[PDB]
């Protein structure tokens, strides 16, 4: 359905609220979203300290947790801490997976500088020489 | 050594000029990166259409990719190019596993309201109902 | 069901068909599928350049874009697409992470060779030397 | 070196000779590895039952395993080993990791046609209709 | 529901049987998983030598498999013998995940230490010397 | 080197020791890793909260960081560190690994329990009817 357009909505505006950037009823829920965060983050946290996916995350542990946010009904306040929920999970995620896989190519990058480049550069003079050249 | 700084400016550099957000001679490095991704980036994925990287990549396929790189010595300018493709590397990787990450928790999030939720929804008046409540 | 047997027969016939090897109303769905591959997927790749599985794919994905495939109903026509799509899917899959596979170890011998052996084998003539021993 | 175009003959060599398909010095390689495959494979495998790779396998491990074949010296012979010790690594890992990736998707589709589709194909004549209509 | 809380009991139970430690009516289905493992499992792994969990294993695998338990009706017997594959399923799972886990961070280690650490060891008399010191 | 037993066993003894079970200098070592234990362990979590591994990390993180403990100088003090360091890293590892583990494999089981199961289990007479029969 359209549930997923407002999943998306819903995301990309947390997202872009966090300062993350890649390049309706939507405003309802953006809005009971927000409200929502300030009034309950400080109130979960405290056994809410899961935050992170791994990349081998199942959608049924996923469904279990969701699950009981509604176990004994669902009303539109737990909708709407349904949305936030996958909000958090996905700023969250998407802030630690950054910082590995950027840690990644940088440790390669230093590691391979290390290896076959420190040496010549020594034998020419050091960087400072290079900026003296292409500067 | 400081390498890992340089390396860490540059990618910071190159990230943030890609329009990412996440919340010395390295000036020269920053425009020498610029100056020959102007010059050569046409010229570069033609037989450069590698782009992407694997959760699973190992650092000897990097090592062998950036050796035919440096293959018949090392001067100043290859060093750039080195600094450089480590850069569009990096601004791939995440751009794609950024994608798929948050694609995978629009999906989740999608699954779980057309299974539990758009039921009551639909039993409730629907999502107009909702923006007349907590509007 | 015996839907499976179905899936698995249509897989493997779209495999082998493209040259993979690994060592009823079936054939009534390869034809069809046949037939729908020869007159469209020139009409499938300019907006479906999608292509590949990471291997921390869900299923709900998946689950959503086939969705979109029988958005407005089900008739044997896009039960036939719904085949053909998931045996590219199949082979483009197989392909790029046999490709990855191959790489990384090959990587990784290459490495192996040139840091433990070369010195030894550049110490006893070289590879010439070796043919003619074992030769 | 031409270390690397020796490793992927001999494993793309190794790969074909067991039956899988995608689409110099090397020759003595080929054969000295298939004599050594023809002499000790029933000597490798009651305390060589490694086998498989993981997506998540580092170098490191092959180095310590691939160290111990070299423990006490390099020889031509260990050399042979080791070419032919990768190859079965490779042929192996392929096997497995296809195994599952094609398990993957074919279980994805099984279980998409018992969800979305079957219901239809049953209220429209079953299997049996499709092969005289699209027969 | 409890489901979840059983499935737990019995593979934390099963876990803590086969030796493996981390730091109601679950009586009568703990008895009858020993009782079914007791009389089968040699009934059990000449065609089920699956054995195995890859990171990248879909529920539908597990429920397509699982299903062909059930295909021809549900009774208490197959209840239990599900419950006891699930055991053995965690209890595979975690051994082969547990070594792999550990041979990757032992790699390292010994990696590291042959690198950067035995030269200036073997500057300084050895592990003898150290027994000495802080002995 | 022996450098690969000193290091499991250190990294057996340390897991044994936080109660993890499965089933020469090495003791001036394991006293000297207890007591660095026992004095530095709050003098290094306040910056140091990085504890767990990603099954996609590379060595080149971990070279960095143990890098950055030896940066001036090795004496046996830091040996020490590292060994103790590794051993956290494993201890962690495997901790919430095994966490993550355990709980697919038990949200998978309770999905199935509740989908093709509970349905049965509730039209005859549900775990009391069990465990009055099979008890």
């Amino acid at each position: 359905q359209s549930n997923r357009e407002l999943v998306v909505d819903f995301l990309s505006y947390k997202l872009s609220q966090k300062g993350y950037s890649w390049s309706a009823v939507k405003q309802a829920l953006r809005e009971a979203g927000d409200e929502f965060e300030l009034r309950y983050r400080r109130a979960f946290s405290d056994l809410t300290s899961q935050l992170h996916i791994t990349p081998g995350t199942a959608y049924q542990s996923f469904e279990q947790v969701v699950n009981e946010l509604f176990r004994d009904g669902v009303n539109w306040g737990r909708i709407v801490a349904f949305f936030s929920f996958g909000g958090a999970l996905c700023v969250e995620s998407v802030d630690k997976e950054m910082q590995v896989l950027v840690s990644r190519i940088a440790a390669w990058m230093a590691t391979y500088l290390n290896d076959h480049l420190e040496p010549w550069i020594q034998e020419n003079g050091g960087w400072d020489t290079f900026v003296e050249l292409y500067g």
